[PDB]
């Protein structure tokens, strides 16, 4: 017992005199979020209203490739990080590369530069009476910007927070837990900053002076990160020798080519520190395995609740001062950002002191566990809720208004759904971060930003799995989701029966993830 | 690793040559279950039904004051056992005042002995006219005999287990888990018996034919015990110096009127071995604490059960071959036992193997909360299909009949309750046995029958709270059980809400029992 009251030295001394590089690099990372969420929150609303009108199939496929591409350049992103370069110096980089990427959109949006480019000057105005029509118009810019954002965000997103986490390595775990906390609610905030006034501007003034802004944002991250290099040294690893332990790694398969690992690498040249760093590597890659389902449940949730969302009655006498023409559809998401806001601070200063204070956690998986709990109980809450919602529906409907499609809601307040985002908010502040810190323990000294870019790829393969299972139940077979070929019309199909599948999911997750946390603290 | 192995040798070997003891006191376990579920099963409608027609609160009133009196006579059965007698004739003694006090009821079901009886020849047919009418009728007799019968039952409750526990002692912890496996499984089949057959002539052949069997039962079950007392010799407790013992846990609380128990006992003539007895019980106290809300939603849920089972669809063509006129309202209650019954042995061979194979649990505490766990999963699975037959009964009705009473069901087959009482059932074979098992290993070696005792008070404890929060939920103010003020209506009344209450509460004691069980592991 007295040794929590010791180790309560170094996490209240955790930020010692070097809080200047923690809050350069928060902001780097705020500024970062921000620019992402600007262009992923109406990618498909500016393609399909711009004068290159595409389809709205279209505008999808082109958003979830970009996604896909961000999930899958976390890895090697991570190589490019660990071998023939620095951390910093591939931070630089992939800065340079977003902010030359992102420049793009701007241009397209302004009318002078968008006809100077793409040299096709497309102005068929959509509905517009038109001779036929083309494919998808400024198709080399528009993927050139998109192929150059993506592989700049996951290359910082796999770069970043290992860089911060060693940043702060002198201290103990402590301190790595509390700037992990930090670092996700610096991440809210950016997040709750974009989907906020950049949504606001963009829907509401102009796509001019939407795009603007998060070019001028990533700019300020390079610039602050940039400066902050100078006064940083915190402890760069300087990956120069780092590049021979990958292929070290790629010998020990080998040996498998050529604890049966260990025992061949012995004598062999394999030296012991590569075997312990590929043992950890097997160790770990099952935990991210059964984390897998975890993502795709988190993910579909996320998906599925602003749909939920947007058929019910709007509140706050819909904004009656200033009255909100086209009121943006970003705020729905932003609720969720906005709670995990409101709880990381109270979780810092209250909960992780009285936890680590008789007995509690000590280690992230059983808080992964505990999380996945918090997300069960939270789609238990929201399938009732739809599943009332279902049957209120029978009733008359009322007729509102968001953006520009007349959506059609029952007579329930939105604020029904502040405990299900809540029970998400908690689950996400024991999860999240725990997995991240996991992410950066477990890993080998030499690799983390790999295993980094590992854990972001297995998320996008579970946010995959994800929309494919709802491309399932799309089918007519079973009929849950028939009416769904629009903007939404929920009140024709079954959403409940979704909610409580992923809650059945989320159980046999958490038991699966239970097992194999026991296996791996066995082990 | 291979320590596990080397257990399983004493796992296979736990029935030595021994097997004798083990089947005669699984045997008069299940006589007396089988007992206990005959006088149980029909009390009310037996007292309503009788000449001596008492109302329908009277009846129900002694039955909660008879289920009161067997809760509250544990502890103290457990002292008589441990204190001034043996464990063996403790249990022999309880079984024959068990004997006497059931033995009045068949007499009383015989018209000759029932006018013999009572000096009062109460023959008012209920309903028959009749010049107005008295109190509760055959009060002095049927009184004693509740007062008997639930004294002995609670004593053999509280007395058989651990002797039977301490009966195979001479081998591991596993032999007692499997011991305590085979015990519950006896009980289940015992209860089956009962519910079906003894239910059965009871309601469709005679009372007098239907009471007489109980009282058979419990003799055969107090004659197999006497003949297998001279082979017992499980190491018998011959409790003579334990009194000593419980004195001096009221001198160790005359240390609080006159760790601060050891600092002072140790100087003290408390010897260490009271002052650990002492310590363990301070310690093990809070542990049913936390348990007590358990046994509320526990008993809850078993309880609304059959209520919502008796609004569905009676499935089977209604029992075509040999039609049953007024079906048994018992094997609605014995579908659980039933579930129970096909789930134990399973476990039994299969999955205690595989879990103490390679590093899983080793303690009853985790296996009491993933009870609990699969209780609240159970719960908000009740909570849905009640939600949907609430909304599926707005149709069309259909007037079904158990019993004597005309129900309105939906049309909706009662096979749709399988899943809830499955996942009740994994629950059981989870939690009960388990915390039998920590009940009966965490207790000190001299007083293991009073530690039973206030494990099954606790219980009763936890039942009665929830009695008297349905009785809560039963006001106006709330609205969810309104027309509940007969054998059941609940067409009209959201058990979906409380179904919900209960799942919560489940939910909240689950996180607490956690916290409480590391805590208890930490000391
Ligand atoms: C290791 C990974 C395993 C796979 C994990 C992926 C997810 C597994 C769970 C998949 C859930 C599928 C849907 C639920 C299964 C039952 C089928 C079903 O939907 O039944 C419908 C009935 O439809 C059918 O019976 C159609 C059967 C189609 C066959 C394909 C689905 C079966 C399951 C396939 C996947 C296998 C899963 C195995 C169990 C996990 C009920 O809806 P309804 O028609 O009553 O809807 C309400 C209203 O009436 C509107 O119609
Ligand atoms: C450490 C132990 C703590 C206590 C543990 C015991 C159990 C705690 C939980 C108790 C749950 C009580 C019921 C739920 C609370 C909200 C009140 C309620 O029932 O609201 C109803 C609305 O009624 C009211 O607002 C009446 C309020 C009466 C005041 C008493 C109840 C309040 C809670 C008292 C217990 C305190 C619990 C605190 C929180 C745990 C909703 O039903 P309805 O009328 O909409 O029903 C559907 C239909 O319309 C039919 O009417
Ligand atoms: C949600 C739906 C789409 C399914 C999700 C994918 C599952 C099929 C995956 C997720 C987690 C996986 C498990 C993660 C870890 C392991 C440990 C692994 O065993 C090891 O330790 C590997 C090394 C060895 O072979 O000894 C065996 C496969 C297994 C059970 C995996 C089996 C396949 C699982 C269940
Ligand atoms: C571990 C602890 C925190 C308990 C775990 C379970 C709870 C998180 C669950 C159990 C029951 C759930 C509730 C059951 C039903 C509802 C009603 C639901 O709304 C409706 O269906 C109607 C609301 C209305 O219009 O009045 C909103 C979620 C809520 C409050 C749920 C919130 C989450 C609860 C409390
Ligand atoms: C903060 C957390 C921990 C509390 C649990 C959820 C709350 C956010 C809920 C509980 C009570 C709810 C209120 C209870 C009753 C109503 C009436 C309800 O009105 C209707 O159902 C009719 C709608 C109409 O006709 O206008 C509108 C929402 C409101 C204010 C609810 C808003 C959301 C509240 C505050
Ligand atoms: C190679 C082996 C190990 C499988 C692992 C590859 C995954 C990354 C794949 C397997 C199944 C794939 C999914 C299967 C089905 C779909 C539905 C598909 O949706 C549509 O094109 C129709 C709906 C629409 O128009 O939006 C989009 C891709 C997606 C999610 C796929 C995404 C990529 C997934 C998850
Ligand atoms: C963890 C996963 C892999 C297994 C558990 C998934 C469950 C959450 C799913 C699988 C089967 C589903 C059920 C399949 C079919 C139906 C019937 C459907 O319509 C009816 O009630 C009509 C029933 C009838 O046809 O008689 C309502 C949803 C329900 C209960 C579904 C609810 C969700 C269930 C239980
Ligand atoms: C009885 C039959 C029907 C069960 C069939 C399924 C089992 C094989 C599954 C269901 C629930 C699972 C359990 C769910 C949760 C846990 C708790 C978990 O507890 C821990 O060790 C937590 C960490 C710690 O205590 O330090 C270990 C795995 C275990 C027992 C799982 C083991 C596998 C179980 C028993
Ligand atoms: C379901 C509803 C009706 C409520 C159920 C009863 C609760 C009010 C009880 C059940 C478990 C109890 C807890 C069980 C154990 C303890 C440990 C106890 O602390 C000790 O270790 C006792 C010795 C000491 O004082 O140091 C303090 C009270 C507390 C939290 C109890 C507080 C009261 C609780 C929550
Ligand atoms: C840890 C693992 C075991 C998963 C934990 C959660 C499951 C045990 C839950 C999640 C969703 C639940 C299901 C959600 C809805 C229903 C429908 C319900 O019946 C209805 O409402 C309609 C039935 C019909 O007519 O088809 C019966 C329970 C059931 C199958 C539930 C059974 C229990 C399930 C699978
Ligand atoms: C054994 C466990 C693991 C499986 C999950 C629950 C089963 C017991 C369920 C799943 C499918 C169910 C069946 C699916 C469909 C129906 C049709 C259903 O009919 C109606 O809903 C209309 C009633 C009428 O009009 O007569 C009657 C029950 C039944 C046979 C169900 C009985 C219960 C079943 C077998
Ligand atoms: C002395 C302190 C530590 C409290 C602990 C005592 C408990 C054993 C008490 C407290 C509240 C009591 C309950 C309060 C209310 C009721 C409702 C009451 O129901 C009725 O008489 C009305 C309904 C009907 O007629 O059946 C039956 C007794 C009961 C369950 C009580 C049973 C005994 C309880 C749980
Ligand atoms: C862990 C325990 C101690 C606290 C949590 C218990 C919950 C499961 C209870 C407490 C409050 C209950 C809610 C209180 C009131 C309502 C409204 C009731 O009626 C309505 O939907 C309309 C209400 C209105 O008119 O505003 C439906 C059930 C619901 C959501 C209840 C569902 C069950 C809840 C969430
Ligand atoms: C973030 C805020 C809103 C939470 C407010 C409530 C907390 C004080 C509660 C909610 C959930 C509780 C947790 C639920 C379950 C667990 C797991 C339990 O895990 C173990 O110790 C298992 C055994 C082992 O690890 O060896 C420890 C207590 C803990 C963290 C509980 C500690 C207290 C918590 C965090
Ligand atoms: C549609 O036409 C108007 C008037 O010619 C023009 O100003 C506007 O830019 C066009 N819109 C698009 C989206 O090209
Ligand atoms: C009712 O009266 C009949 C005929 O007199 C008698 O046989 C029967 O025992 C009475 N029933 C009861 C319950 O006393």
């Amino acid at each position: 017992g007295a040794r929590r009251a010791a180790a309560a030295a170094a996490a209240a001394g955790a930020f010692a005199g070097r809080r200047a590089a923690c809050g350069a690099v928060l902001l780097t990372e705020l500024l970062e979020r921000a620019a992402f969420y600007g262009i992923t929150s109406n990618l498909v609303l500016f393609l399909n209203g711009a004068p290159f009108c595409w389809e709205g199939a279209q505008a999808s496929e082109a958003l979830l490739l970009f996604m896909g591409l961000t999930y899958l350049g976390s890895p090697f992103g991570g190589w490019l990080a660990d071998a023939r370069l620095g951390r910093a110096r591939a931070i630089l980089l992939s800065l340079a590369l977003y902010l030359l990427g992102m420049l793009a959109f701007p241009l397209l949006a302004a009318p002078a530069t968008r006809a100077a480019l793409c040299g096709s000057a497309r102005l068929l105005n959509c509905t517009a009476p038109g001779p036929d029509a083309a494919a998808r118009c400024c198709s080399p810019a528009t993927f050139a910007g998109l192929v150059l954002v993506g592989l700049g965000v996951a290359t910082v997103k796999a770069n970043i927070t290992p860089f911060g986490a060693d940043q702060v390595k002198d201290r103990g775990p402590e301190a790595t837990r509390r700037f992990f906390n930090w670092f996700y609610w610096s991440i809210n905030l950016g997040a709750i900053l974009s989907l906020g006034g950049i949504a606001y501007i963009q829907q509401n003034v102009s796509f001019v002076t939407g795009y603007a802004i998060p070019t001028v944002c990533v700019g300020l991250a390079f610039v602050v990160f940039l400066c902050g290099q100078s006064v940083f040294i915190t402890k760069p690893p300087d990956g120069s020798a780092f590049t021979d332990m990958f292929k070290i790694l790629t010998y020990s398969c080998c040996s498998q080519k050529r604890f049966d690992s260990c025992k061949m690498s012995h004598g062999g040249p394999f030296t012991e520190e590569k075997v312990e760093d590929v043992k950890a590597l097997v160790k770990i890659v099952p935990v991210f395995l059964a984390l897998i389902p975890y993502w795709t449940v988190y993910f579909q949730m996320q998906t599925t609740y602003v749909l939920q969302s947007l058929h019910l009655r709007i509140p706050e006498i819909s904004n009656i001062t200033t009255t909100p023409h086209t009121l943006p559809a970003a705020w729905l998401t932003m609720f969720d950002a906005v709670l995990i806001l409101l709880l990381i601070p109270l979780k810092d200063k209250l909960v992780d002191p009285i936890l680590r204070r008789h007995g509690l956690l000590p280690s992230s998986l059983k808080r992964i566990a505990v999380g996945m709990f918090f997300v069960m109980c939270s789609a238990f809450a929201a399938g009732i809720l739809e599943s009332k919602r279902l049957n209120l529906v029978k009733e008359k409907t009322i007729n509102q208004t968001i953006g520009n499609v007349v959506y059609h809601a029952a007579d329930l307040s939105l604020w029904w759904q502040v405990p299900q985002y809540l029970l998400i908010g908690i689950s996400e502040i024991f999860a999240s971060i725990a997995g991240l810190e996991f992410a950066y323990s477990a890993a080998p000294k030499s690799m983390q930003s790999a295993i980094m870019g590992l854990f972001f790829f297995f998320s996008g393969v579970g946010s995959f799995v994800g929309s494919g299972l709802l491309a399932l139940v799309s089918i007519k077979a079973i009929g849950w989701m028939s009416s769904h070929t629009d903007f939404g019309n929920i009140n024709g199909c079954y959403l409940n029966y979704y909610f409580f599948l992923l809650a059945a999911i989320q159980g046999a997750t958490l038991l699966l993830f239970l097992i194999i946390s026991v296996k791996y603290d066995h082990h």
